[PDB]
Protein backbone atom coordinates (compact mmCIF):
# COMPACT_ATOMS: atom_id res chain seq x y z
CA UNK A 1 0.00 0.00 0.00
CA UNK A 2 0.65 3.38 -0.66
CA UNK A 3 3.70 5.37 1.66
CA UNK A 4 2.68 8.72 0.43
CA UNK A 5 -0.69 10.54 -0.36
CA UNK A 6 0.22 12.94 -3.08
CA UNK A 7 3.66 14.36 -4.56
CA UNK A 8 3.39 17.66 -5.95
CA UNK A 9 6.00 19.84 -8.01
CA UNK A 10 6.51 23.05 -8.48
CA UNK A 11 8.47 25.45 -10.90
CA UNK A 12 8.68 28.67 -12.05
CA UNK A 13 8.54 28.93 -16.20
CA UNK A 14 10.05 32.43 -17.46
CA UNK A 15 9.26 34.02 -20.64
CA UNK A 16 12.58 32.93 -22.53
CA UNK A 17 11.60 29.34 -21.43
CA UNK A 18 10.10 26.72 -22.67
CA UNK A 19 7.02 25.23 -20.81
CA UNK A 20 7.05 22.24 -22.54
CA UNK A 21 10.54 21.54 -21.28
CA UNK A 22 9.87 22.62 -17.96
CA UNK A 23 7.40 20.15 -17.91
CA UNK A 24 9.74 17.77 -19.23
CA UNK A 25 12.31 18.20 -16.46
CA UNK A 26 9.56 17.75 -13.88
CA UNK A 27 8.51 14.65 -15.51
CA UNK A 28 12.02 13.35 -15.55
CA UNK A 29 11.98 13.11 -12.01
CA UNK A 30 8.15 12.41 -11.18
CA UNK A 31 6.49 10.49 -13.80
CA UNK A 32 2.95 10.97 -14.38
CA UNK A 33 2.32 14.51 -13.29
CA UNK A 34 -0.66 16.39 -14.21
CA UNK A 35 -0.26 19.57 -14.35
CA UNK A 36 -1.94 22.80 -13.87
CA UNK A 37 -0.63 26.28 -14.41
CA UNK A 38 -0.82 29.76 -13.24
CA UNK A 39 -0.72 33.64 -14.78
CA UNK A 40 1.63 35.73 -12.42
CA UNK A 41 3.05 38.19 -15.22
CA UNK A 42 6.57 37.79 -15.10
CA UNK A 43 6.49 34.08 -14.76
CA UNK A 44 4.20 31.54 -14.87
CA UNK A 45 3.85 28.68 -12.03
CA UNK A 46 3.86 25.15 -12.98
CA UNK A 47 2.06 22.57 -10.82
CA UNK A 48 2.30 18.80 -11.71
CA UNK A 49 0.73 16.76 -9.20
CA UNK A 50 -0.05 12.80 -8.58
CA UNK A 51 -1.38 10.31 -6.39
CA UNK A 52 -0.05 7.69 -7.90
CA UNK A 53 1.74 5.06 -5.25
CA UNK A 54 4.87 4.39 -7.97
CA UNK A 55 5.44 8.29 -8.28
CA UNK A 56 8.58 8.29 -6.21
CA UNK A 57 10.14 5.09 -8.27
CA UNK A 58 12.28 7.49 -10.46
CA UNK A 59 13.82 9.20 -7.34
CA UNK A 60 14.18 5.96 -5.34
CA UNK A 61 16.24 4.90 -8.56
CA UNK A 62 18.18 7.92 -9.49
CA UNK A 63 19.61 8.34 -5.67
CA UNK A 64 20.90 4.83 -5.49
CA UNK A 65 22.47 5.23 -9.06
CA UNK A 66 24.02 8.13 -9.02
CA UNK A 67 25.03 6.95 -5.10
CA UNK A 68 24.27 9.72 -3.37
CA UNK A 69 21.88 8.41 -0.75
CA UNK A 70 23.82 10.02 1.63
CA UNK A 71 23.05 13.52 0.25
CA UNK A 72 19.38 12.69 -0.64
CA UNK A 73 18.51 11.87 3.28
CA UNK A 74 20.15 15.14 4.38
CA UNK A 75 18.12 17.14 2.09
CA UNK A 76 14.63 15.00 2.94
CA UNK A 77 15.66 15.24 6.62
CA UNK A 78 16.24 19.31 6.25
CA UNK A 79 12.44 19.37 4.22
CA UNK A 80 10.65 17.65 6.64
CA UNK A 81 7.87 18.89 8.60
CA UNK A 82 5.27 17.96 10.28
CA UNK A 83 3.39 15.76 6.92
CA UNK A 84 5.54 17.07 4.22
CA UNK A 85 9.01 16.76 3.31
CA UNK A 86 9.93 18.87 0.18
CA UNK A 87 13.27 19.33 -1.60
CA UNK A 88 14.62 21.49 -4.28
CA UNK A 89 16.76 20.66 -6.91
CA UNK A 90 18.88 21.73 -9.90
CA UNK A 91 16.09 22.80 -12.77
CA UNK A 92 18.77 22.43 -15.70
CA UNK A 93 20.19 19.18 -14.40
CA UNK A 94 17.06 17.78 -13.63
CA UNK A 95 16.30 18.73 -17.70
CA UNK A 96 18.77 16.08 -18.66
CA UNK A 97 16.92 13.65 -15.99
CA UNK A 98 19.50 13.57 -13.28
CA UNK A 99 19.11 14.77 -9.25
CA UNK A 100 20.87 17.75 -8.08
CA UNK A 101 20.34 19.06 -4.77
CA UNK A 102 22.74 22.15 -5.45
CA UNK A 103 20.40 25.30 -4.28
CA UNK A 104 21.90 27.90 -7.48
CA UNK A 105 19.73 26.38 -10.00
CA UNK A 106 19.52 29.04 -13.21
CA UNK A 107 16.51 30.52 -12.72
CA UNK A 108 14.06 29.04 -10.13
CA UNK A 109 15.36 25.25 -8.24
CA UNK A 110 12.34 22.83 -8.72
CA UNK A 111 10.40 22.04 -5.79
CA UNK A 112 9.07 18.67 -4.98
CA UNK A 113 6.86 18.15 -1.74
CA UNK A 114 5.69 14.72 -0.84
CA UNK A 115 2.65 14.95 1.30
CA UNK A 116 2.83 11.52 3.83
CA UNK A 117 1.66 10.47 6.82
CA UNK A 118 4.82 8.28 7.96
CA UNK A 119 7.27 10.38 6.35
CA UNK A 120 10.74 8.23 9.03
CA UNK A 121 9.65 4.80 6.99
CA UNK A 122 9.39 7.09 3.67
CA UNK A 123 12.76 8.41 4.12
CA UNK A 124 14.34 5.39 5.29
CA UNK A 125 13.03 3.39 2.42
CA UNK A 126 13.48 6.35 -0.19
CA UNK A 127 17.41 6.72 1.11
CA UNK A 128 18.31 4.72 3.24
CA UNK A 129 21.90 4.90 5.42
CA UNK A 130 24.37 3.12 4.24
CA UNK A 131 27.76 2.04 4.56
CA UNK A 132 29.81 0.74 1.46
CA UNK A 133 25.82 -0.47 0.59
CA UNK A 134 25.06 -2.06 3.86
CA UNK A 135 22.19 -0.61 6.13
CA UNK A 136 23.27 1.29 8.87
CA UNK A 137 20.08 2.16 10.38
CA UNK B 1 30.16 54.84 -30.68
CA UNK B 2 32.04 52.06 -33.12
CA UNK B 3 29.96 48.88 -31.67
CA UNK B 4 27.62 47.47 -29.45
CA UNK B 5 27.95 44.37 -28.53
CA UNK B 6 24.86 41.92 -26.87
CA UNK B 7 25.53 38.60 -24.98
CA UNK B 8 23.42 36.04 -23.27
CA UNK B 9 23.21 32.90 -22.17
CA UNK B 10 20.97 30.02 -23.15
CA UNK B 11 19.83 27.35 -20.58
CA UNK B 12 18.68 24.13 -21.87
CA UNK B 13 15.01 24.70 -20.73
CA UNK B 14 15.07 28.37 -22.72
CA UNK B 15 13.85 29.19 -26.59
CA UNK B 16 17.68 30.14 -28.22
CA UNK B 17 14.44 32.33 -30.53
CA UNK B 18 12.90 34.19 -27.33
CA UNK B 19 16.48 34.84 -26.12
CA UNK B 20 16.96 36.25 -29.24
CA UNK B 21 13.94 38.40 -29.50
CA UNK B 22 15.40 40.09 -25.93
CA UNK B 23 18.58 41.05 -27.13
CA UNK B 24 16.73 42.63 -30.48
CA UNK B 25 14.22 44.42 -28.51
CA UNK B 26 16.92 46.28 -27.14
CA UNK B 27 19.21 46.31 -29.99
CA UNK B 28 18.00 46.06 -33.30
CA UNK B 29 20.49 44.68 -36.08
CA UNK B 30 22.30 41.80 -34.58
CA UNK B 31 24.41 39.35 -35.98
CA UNK B 32 24.62 36.28 -34.06
CA UNK B 33 26.96 33.63 -33.33
CA UNK B 34 26.42 30.70 -30.99
CA UNK B 35 28.83 29.15 -29.15
CA UNK B 36 27.68 25.63 -26.99
CA UNK B 37 29.30 25.03 -23.12
CA UNK B 38 27.50 22.01 -22.45
CA UNK B 39 25.45 23.75 -19.72
CA UNK B 40 24.55 26.80 -21.52
CA UNK B 41 24.73 27.91 -25.29
CA UNK B 42 27.08 31.39 -25.10
CA UNK B 43 24.79 34.03 -27.67
CA UNK B 44 26.61 37.11 -28.83
CA UNK B 45 25.22 39.97 -30.97
CA UNK B 46 27.00 42.32 -32.76
CA UNK B 47 25.91 46.03 -35.08
CA UNK B 48 27.44 48.93 -36.15
CA UNK B 49 24.39 50.64 -37.30
CA UNK B 50 24.44 54.05 -35.93
CA UNK B 51 20.56 53.89 -35.20
CA UNK B 52 21.78 50.71 -32.71
CA UNK B 53 20.87 53.15 -29.34
CA UNK B 54 17.70 55.00 -30.37
CA UNK B 55 15.72 51.66 -28.96
CA UNK B 56 17.54 52.44 -25.53
CA UNK B 57 17.56 56.48 -26.24
CA UNK B 58 13.43 55.88 -26.25
CA UNK B 59 13.27 53.34 -23.80
CA UNK B 60 15.13 55.29 -21.14
CA UNK B 61 13.35 58.43 -21.82
CA UNK B 62 9.95 56.51 -22.07
CA UNK B 63 10.17 54.75 -19.35
CA UNK B 64 11.49 57.61 -17.18
CA UNK B 65 14.43 55.59 -15.77
CA UNK B 66 17.19 58.62 -16.83
CA UNK B 67 18.95 58.83 -13.78
CA UNK B 68 18.96 54.95 -13.30
CA UNK B 69 20.38 54.66 -16.68
CA UNK B 70 23.72 57.58 -15.93
CA UNK B 71 24.47 55.52 -13.43
CA UNK B 72 24.70 52.55 -14.73
CA UNK B 73 26.42 53.80 -17.55
CA UNK B 74 28.95 55.43 -15.36
CA UNK B 75 29.19 52.36 -12.81
CA UNK B 76 30.10 50.21 -16.12
CA UNK B 77 32.36 52.89 -17.77
CA UNK B 78 36.31 53.00 -18.79
CA UNK B 79 38.46 54.02 -21.48
CA UNK B 80 36.38 53.07 -24.76
CA UNK B 81 34.03 50.31 -23.19
CA UNK B 82 30.97 50.60 -21.20
CA UNK B 83 29.30 47.28 -20.11
CA UNK B 84 25.48 47.54 -18.85
CA UNK B 85 23.59 44.45 -17.31
CA UNK B 86 20.04 44.15 -17.65
CA UNK B 87 17.15 42.20 -16.98
CA UNK B 88 16.63 39.52 -19.73
CA UNK B 89 12.75 38.66 -18.95
CA UNK B 90 12.30 42.14 -19.05
CA UNK B 91 13.96 42.73 -22.40
CA UNK B 92 12.03 39.83 -23.36
CA UNK B 93 8.66 42.21 -23.06
CA UNK B 94 10.35 44.79 -24.75
CA UNK B 95 11.46 46.97 -21.58
CA UNK B 96 14.90 48.05 -20.04
CA UNK B 97 15.28 47.23 -15.97
CA UNK B 98 18.61 47.25 -14.60
CA UNK B 99 17.74 44.94 -11.67
CA UNK B 100 20.59 42.53 -11.77
CA UNK B 101 18.80 39.28 -10.30
CA UNK B 102 17.54 38.50 -13.84
CA UNK B 103 15.85 35.03 -14.05
CA UNK B 104 18.31 33.01 -16.16
CA UNK B 105 20.92 35.38 -15.92
CA UNK B 106 21.16 39.42 -17.18
CA UNK B 107 21.71 40.01 -20.64
CA UNK B 108 24.91 41.97 -21.14
CA UNK B 109 25.30 45.10 -23.70
CA UNK B 110 28.58 46.28 -24.55
CA UNK B 111 28.96 49.75 -26.17
CA UNK B 112 32.61 50.17 -27.83
CA UNK B 113 33.20 54.11 -28.06
CA UNK B 114 36.10 56.50 -28.54
CA UNK B 115 34.15 59.50 -27.09
CA UNK B 116 32.22 57.55 -23.95
CA UNK B 117 31.76 61.01 -22.35
CA UNK B 118 29.70 62.44 -25.18
CA UNK B 119 28.19 59.16 -25.31
CA UNK B 120 26.99 59.23 -22.36
CA UNK B 121 26.19 62.71 -22.09
CA UNK B 122 23.84 62.00 -25.43
CA UNK B 123 22.46 59.00 -24.21
CA UNK B 124 21.30 59.30 -20.66
CA UNK B 125 22.20 63.21 -19.97
CA UNK B 126 22.38 64.08 -16.48
CA UNK B 127 18.92 65.36 -14.96
CA UNK B 128 17.26 66.58 -11.59
CA UNK B 129 13.73 65.49 -11.36
CA UNK B 130 13.81 64.02 -14.58
CA UNK B 131 14.58 67.17 -16.59
CA UNK B 132 18.29 67.11 -18.12
CA UNK B 133 20.75 69.73 -16.64
CA UNK B 134 23.30 69.05 -19.83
Amino acid sequence: MTMFEEVEVEAYVYPTEDIRKVKKAMLNLIPGLQFEAFDKGEYVILVGRTKDKRALQRLYELFRGQQILDTARMMLEEGYFGEEIIIKVHKQVAYVGKVNFNEDSPLGPITITIRTKEPQKLMKWLAPRTKDGVPIE
